[PDB]
């Protein structure tokens, strides 16, 4: 954490975003106590970011089956003192404090399948088993909520993960799919409710060329992950980077579809659309990724 080896590329590709997601609220519907919220979850993903900066690559994937057991019960245990909302309790609000269990799911997950499959040879059976009894308990504690937004999410993380190292990843995408089936011009008005009230003021307000930057920000740093991730010796880390990107472009391309017209998930754009809760699991996300880049030449 001292010398700061870090790709600084990808720190200014999320912060243009942020960036952007934060002139966007600004206009897009804005509310003078609305804007403080988001602001309060900036400094303290950027902070949990930082704090994890501390933390060295071999202790975090010690950390890989310890967190994924942490994440499962606390799935569990939001079905039974959670907080309804739109009809599923999915989510720990203690006053000020809102902290969704799908963030933690997701991370200990791809920590935990990254870390099981990395030793090459494997019985001719566990191939199919392993990432089955590893993603099975989270995509069902995600149901019952029920929320099949992080489910699709984490399920397709789980397929990227498997099919870049090279296991069974049909039925995985089959039962994406099949769970995914119980589902103003050029320049705009430049600033001249619904979970997208967010993006659908920023497609019109900014026009085509608003979307296409957007979609081009999003793309660079879909780019520079994958691009991180065949960067990295260690196989564990190449399937932990990958199945980070997977889940934020999925994310994206889910939006997409939504404001194309889908039906609608709780799953808001990464780091642009409006939720404090996203925000900073998105940056702690980043955090990690950020670090397990550093040490990527280590032992
Ligand atoms: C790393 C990136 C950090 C990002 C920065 C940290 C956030 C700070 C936000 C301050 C208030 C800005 C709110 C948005 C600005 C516009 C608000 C406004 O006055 O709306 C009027 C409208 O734009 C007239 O056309
Ligand atoms: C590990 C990362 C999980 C990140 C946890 C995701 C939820 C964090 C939200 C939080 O803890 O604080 C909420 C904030 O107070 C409201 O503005
Ligand atoms: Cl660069
Ligand atoms: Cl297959």
């Amino acid at each position: 954490p001292n010398w700061l080896a870090y790709d600084w590329g990808l720190v200014f590709l999320v912060a243009a975003i942020v960036a952007l997601g934060f002139v966007n609220l600004g206009s897009a519907a804005p509310d003078p106590v609305l804007l403080y919220r988001q602001s309060v979850a900036l400094g303290l993903g950027l902070l949990l970011a930082f704090l994890l900066q501390f933390l060295s690559r071999r202790r975090l994937f010690g950390l890989a089956y310890p967190l994924y057991g942490a994440s499962l019960l606390l799935l569990a245990l939001v079905l039974v003192v959670g907080r309804e909302i739109n009809g599923a309790r999915a989510w720990f609000v203690l006053g000020p404090l809102q902290f969704q269990p799908l963030e933690l799911a997701k991370l200990g997950l791809l920590l935990a399948l990254a870390k099981a499959l990395e030793g090459r040879p494997i019985a001719r059976v566990w191939d199919y088993a392993l990432p089955a009894l590893l993603t099975l308990p989270v995509v069902g504690l995600l149901l019952l909520q029920p929320d099949l937004g992080g489910a699709l999410v984490v399920l397709f993380g789980v397929f990227v993960v498997v099919f870049v190292r090279g296991l069974p990843w049909r039925h995985l995408l089959v039962g994406l799919f099949a769970l995914a089936l119980l589902v103003i011009g050029s320049g705009g008005l430049f600033g001249k409710r619904h979970t997208d009230f967010v993006f659908s003021v920023w497609a019109e307000e900014w026009g085509f060329v608003g979307v296409v930057g957007l979609l081009g920000l999003y793309g660079l740093l879909l780019a520079r992950l994958f691009a991180l991730a065949l960067a990295c010796p260690r196989l564990s880390d190449r399937l932990f980077l990958s199945g980070f990107a997977g889940m934020l472009g999925f994310q994206v391309v889910v939006n997409l579809g939504v404001a194309l017209g889908m039906p609608v998930t709780g799953l808001t754009l990464p780091l642009f659309s409006y939720g404090g809760s996203s925000l900073i699991a998105t940056l702690a996300g980043l955090g990690l990724v950020l670090l397990v880049h550093r040490d990527r030449y280590q032992d």
